[PDB]
């Protein structure tokens, strides 16, 4: 398997691409558990800028309200928790 | 707005998902002081799994011709990185 240069180069430049999100990890709040699932999948920025002093950052954002199973053994609660989506990303100064 | 449950669940799942891997120094010999992509897209496994202690691993993979831009001034030569890339993943107990 090859991948051509075009596809390596269009697929790792910067843009928004679904990254995995640990709950009750990520964002200090809820260092608890009884989350199903315990992690998340949400579009973010990420990859590379033609510039080693450039960044990826979002340009477009939204919070996204995740649907998560709580649980405390009797009792399982389909629980919404939010957070930041990105929709666009661009390449700048990371000053 | 909102992603229903049987979605957010089976994204987050353990499973092969397109992630960024950046191009370190680790590239021995290879003179070109800039590489274009400065980072690639390859498929690992990711997510988590219904509980602490096990883990999301691979049991099937194989390694990828990443075709990567190398460059020295003078010019630049398309170069081939190999990774490994996951094609089935698992979540098996502790190491």
């Amino acid at each position: 398997k090859v991948v051509s240069w075009i596809d390596v180069y269009t697929r790792a430049t910067c843009q928004p691409r679904e990254v995995v999100v640990p709950l009750t990890v990520e964002l200090m709040g809820t260092v608890a558990k009884q989350l199903v699932p315990s992690c998340v999948t949400v579009q973010r920025c990420g990859g590379c800028c033609p510039d080693d002093g450039l960044e990826c950052v979002p340009t477009g954002q939204h919070q996204v309200r995740m649907q998560i199973l709580m649980i405390r053994y009797p009792s399982s609660q389909l629980g919404e928790m939010s957070l930041e989506e990105h929709s666009q990303c661009e390449c700048r100064p990371k000053k």
